[PDB]
């Protein structure tokens, strides 16, 4: 009379939340992707921004012998507040990845000994 | 003495598990449209670059008719590289969403069947 | 005869599970702070791109005692479409953050209530 039966469609429940839980994990490591990707694309306008600054007036003068060049910055550049912030958003992700791998290793340990368990009630 | 009651409860977490897991995965879609409303935003940022470009030296001559314009391409356009690479990261997203919904619709099935199943012990 | 061992088996693999959850939603966290952090910079290349409009003809003239300045707007400001449609964006991560904290708080209690009856089973 024991419920052997219920126990495999739990036994199994937890199996497909498993597989979900995975694919939520793979999917942010897309997202993580796309996000930094970006950053490498604002680098480079800030390049350009640095040039529009060299261009103030030129040729402006037919009655002298020289150009003037005025590169004030532009894009303002970030050298210690975003990198050592960035970096700390960067290690604490680093810190939760590690923690999610090492729980679902012992998940996967632990599902299949429950089934393995299972299977010898009624092997 | 079957725990009856002890699976009741241990069914009823498996279903709060994956309403939360449903909600991460609409939250997932919401964190999506920004990454990728910010692309739309920096792709008019491009265009305004060409614009700097355009502005050189006028009016710089007035014993001349004539006026210099030089365009030098500002923001450098991805053509090839981001495309088909953004391209590849939009479908492996379209690959695992496809797979969370048929695992998600899987579990609601089996998750309803154990619950129908412990009602008819105790019904 | 009761599989009392299985069920410990089976009531450990859901907190793990919980954990893991819990993980994603601090991982999740982590990650709207980037593309937020993101937005703040682009605020700020918009005010350098209004600068580069006002340089347009300096000094390009030496018989007159005049200057002309031409600012012609270059980052399009968003006003309304994207505050009101970012703002809907924020709010729905609210209500989703909110209704994830209360399912969790739920799972909690209820998953230290089965382990206490297990307990009681075997105590």
């Amino acid at each position: 009379a024991q419920s052997r039966t219920l126990l495999a469609g739990i036994v199994q429940q937890q199996q497909q939340l498993l597989d979900v839980v995975k694919r939520q994990q793979e999917l942010l490591r897309l997202t993580v992707w796309g996000t930094k990707n970006l950053q490498t694309r604002v680098t480079a306008i800030e390049k350009y921004l640095k040039d529009q600054a060299q261009l103030n007036a030129w040729g402006a003068a037919f009655r002298q012998v020289a150009h003037t060049t005025v590169p004030w910055p532009n894009a303002s550049l970030t050298p210690k507040w975003n990198n050592e912030t960035w970096q700390e958003w960067e290690r604490k992700v680093d810190f939760l990845e590690e923690n999610i791998t090492a729980l679902l290793e012992e998940a996967q340990i632990q599902q299949e000994k429950n089934m393995y368990e299972l299977q010898k009630l009624n092997s």
